[PDB]
C-alpha cells in the first residue's frame, strides 16, 4: 500500500475526472515522489472545488476525515479545561457557568461541545465535506431560509467540536432597535438549542462564539449582556462553559473592558506538542536549524531582506550606507527576544551536545549568549562586509566597529551617512563592499569555513556515540531547502531512529513527510514560533 494520502488523493484526482467538475493526469503517477505539503494542498482544493453533487463514498470520506484531523493536530491546541474565566455565573448551589475570553483559531479549541459559524471559510474546510451535505439536506427539509437571529445546527464531522451552530446576524449599512434585537436573538437562540444538545462524557458543556458591519463596540456588549442575563435567568442550565472567541486584538480588547481581568490559574498540553516534548525530554544531543522565521518571531521582519539586497535605486553612497548601518546598528541592538532568552538556557543543559545551524545569521544567537564554537552559519551573517567584486579570500573585515564608528554620523531623518570617510572600500582593489551574506555569485564563504568545520566535527561525533539526536528546526521556509530542510530530513532517514525531527513554523511548509511522521521520526508544530517555544521547553 502507499499511504492513506497518497491513496484519498488519487481518488479525488480521479474523481474530478469521472464525474467532476471543470476549475490533470500526471499528478496521479508521480504523486508517490511529490512534497507531503503540496499533496495536502492539492487535496484541499480538490474537496473546495467538489461539486456538491454525487455524494462521495463512506470509505473515502472516513479517510478525508482521518487526514484533516491528524493535519489540524499539528497545530497548537487549547483544550476548554485549560482556560481561565473572566466571569463567573453563580446557579445557587447547582453549579455555576463560567464565561471566558480567548483570542484564536475557533478550530484549535479541544474538549468543546459547540462553536459557531456565521452564514464559512475555516469551518468548512476544517470539518470536511460531510458538513456541507448536512447544512445542505436540513436547509432543504426546513425549507425556509435563515432570518436574522436564528441558528442552523450540524455535527462537527472531522472538527474537533461535537457540533456546529450557523447563524444569520444582522446586516446594516446607524443600528436600529430591531437590528440590536435581531443580534440578541443569535445569541438566545443559540444557547437555547445548546441547552437541547447532549452533554460531554464527563458532564460538561460548552461553546465557543465568534463575533456575529455593525459596530465591533456595540456588537460586543450585546454580546457579553444578551449572555449574562440569559445565563441569570436560568439557574437549572446544562451549559458550564461560553468562550467568547475574537480574531483581532481590538475585538479582544472590547470583550476585556466588559468582561474584565482573566481569573487566578487553579500541564496536560495537545496535539504534535505534547509529542515534540516527550522527545525533547528523552533526547541525548539537540541540534537547532534555524531560518528567518525564528527573528521574524521576535518582531524582526514575499521578499528577500529586498531593502538591503535588492533595492537598488540609492541616491548615492552616503545613503546606501545611511540606510546598511542604520540596518545593521537597530539588528543587532533588538532589545525584543523572548524567544531566543528561553531557548539559549534549555539548550545549555546540553553543553557540548548542542549545536545551532542557521540559515538566516542576524547575529541573534551569538548577541543572546550562545557560543560561537557551537555555532554555524553557512549563508553568512550580518557580522562581516566583503568587497562586491570578491577580489581576494581576505577581502572581508568585521562589520561591527564600522557600524559603531559610523553611527554618530548618520543623518537619522534621511538615514544619510554625513562623512564619507567611512564609506567601506576593500582595502585592496577599492571596490564597493556588501554584508557577507549569499546574495549573489559574488559571496565570499571563507569567514565561516571554521563554522562548517565544527558543524562536520559535531555531528561526526555525536551521530558515531549512538546518540538520540533531535533536531528542532525553526522558522525554515522553502527558498533554499537544501540548506537545512532536506538535509535535516536525510539525517532522519539515514539514522535508523536514533535521530528525529521536530519541525516548527507558520503556514503548511511547517509539514514534515508523510512517512516519517508514520514511522514516529518526525513531527510538527504549525504556529507562532513564540508560541510554540515556551509550550515545548517549559
Ligand atoms: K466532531
Ligand atoms: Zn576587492
Amino acid at each position: 500500500t502507499a499511504s492513506v494520502l497518497d491513496t484519498t488523493l488519487t481518488r479525488l484526482i480521479d474523481d474530478v475526472i469521472e464525474n467532476g467538475s471543470s476549475f490533470l493526469q500526471h499528478y496521479k503517477q508521480h504523486l508517490s515522489h511529490l512534497e507531503t505539503a503540496s499533496k495536502i494542498a492539492l487535496l484541499r482544493e480538490c474537496l473546495c472545488v467538489r461539486p456538491p453533487l454525487p455524494l462521495l463514498p463512506e470509505d473515502l470520506l472516513q479517510n478525508v476525515d482521518s487526514i484533516l484531523t491528524r493535519v489540524r493536530q499539528h497545530k497548537i491546541l487549547t483544550p476548554i479545561f485549560s482556560l481561565s474565566p473572566s466571569r463567573l455565573i453563580k446557579h445557587g448551589d447547582l453549579g455555576a457557568t463560567r464565561i471566558h475570553l480567548w483570542r484564536g483559531d475557533i478550530t484549535t479549541l479541544t474538549g468543546v461541545t459547540a462553536i459557531t459559524n456565521a452564514a464559512d471559510n475555516i469551518i468548512h474546510a476544517e470539518a470536511g465535506p460531510r458538513l456541507r451535505e448536512e447544512c445542505f439536506q436540513r436547509m432543504q427539509a426546513r425549507g425556509k431560509e435563515l432570518e436574522p437571529g436564528e441558528v442552523l445546527v450540524t455535527e462537527g464531522h472531522a472538527l474537533f467540536a461535537s457540533s456546529v451552530m450557523h447563524t444569520v446576524g444582522p446586516q446594516l449599512k446607524s443600528p436600529t432597535e430591531t437590528e440590536r434585537r435581531q443580534l440578541a436573538k443569535c445569541y438566545e437562540s443559540i444557547l437555547e438549542a445548546l441547552e437541547l444538545l447532549p452533554s460531554d462524557e464527563d458532564g460538561s458543556k460548552s461553546i465557543a462564539l465568534c463575533c456575529i458591519a455593525f459596530p465591533a463596540d456595540e456588537a460586543a456588549e450585546i454580546a457579553v449582556s444578551t449572555v449574562t442575563s440569559w445565563l441569570q435567568k436560568h439557574p437549572s442550565t446544562t451549559i458550564t462553559d461560553v468562550i467568547f472567541n475574537t480574531f483581532t486584538q481590538s475585538d479582544t480588547e472590547f470583550y476585556s473592558k466588559l468582561l474584565g481581568p482573566s481569573h487566578t490559574k487553579s500541564n496536560t498540553p495537545q496535539g504534535s506538542l505534547s509529542l515534540a516534548r516527550e522527545w525533547l525530554s528523552s533526547a541525548d544531543a539537540v541540534l537547532v536549524t534555524a531560518g528567518a522565521g525564528l527573528s521574524a518571531a521576535e518582531g524582526l521582519d514575499l521578499t528577500s531582506l529586498y531593502s538591503v539586497f535588492g533595492f537598488n535605486d540609492w541616491p548615492s553612497e552616503e545613503h546606501r550606507w545611511g540606510y546598511f548601518f542604520t540596518h545593521l546598528n537597530m539588528v543587532a541592538n533588538w532589545s525584543n527576544t523572548p524567544t531566543y532568552q528561553t531557548l539559549i538556557p534549555w539548550l545549555r543543559n546540553f553543553g557540548q551536545d548542542a549545536f545551532v545551524r542557521t540559515s538566516a545569521a542576524d547575529g541573534l544567537f551569538l548577541a543572546n549568549g550562545w557560543p560561537k564554537e557551537q555555532l554555524s552559519t553557512p549563508q553568512g551573517s550580518y557580522g562581516y562586509l566583503q568587497c562586491l567584486n570578491n577580489c581576494r579570500v581576505d577581502a572581508v573585515v568585521p562589520s561591527a566597529p564600522l557600524v559603531a564608528d559610523a553611527m554618530p554620523h548618520i543623518d537619522k531623518a534621511t538615514q544619510k551617512l554625513m562623512d564619507p570617510s567611512k564609506i567601506p572600500l576593500c582595502r585592496f582593489c577599492g571596490s564597493k563592499m556588501s554584508i557577507c551574506v549569499r546574495a549573489g555569485s559574488w559571496f565570499n564563504q571563507a569567514p565561516y569555513q571554521e563554522g562548517e568545520a565544527q558543524w562536520k566535527a559535531w555531528k561526526s561525533r555525536v551521530l558515531r556515540e549512538k546518540k538520540n539526536l533531535v533536531i528542532l528546526e525553526l522558522g525554515v521556509g522553502m527558498n533554499t531547502p537544501g540548506v537545512l530542510r532536506w538535509p535535516n530530513e536525510d539525517l532522519v532517514m539515514r539514522s535508523d531512529g536514533r535521530v528525529k525531527l521536530i519541525r516548527v513554523g507558520m503556514g503548511p511548509e511547517a509539514m514534515v513527510p508523510w512517512e516519517q511522521e508514520d514511522e514516529g521520526l518526525s513531527t510538527c508544530v504549525q504556529g507562532d514560533i513564540g508560541r510554540a517555544i515556551p509550550l515545548l521547553l517549559e
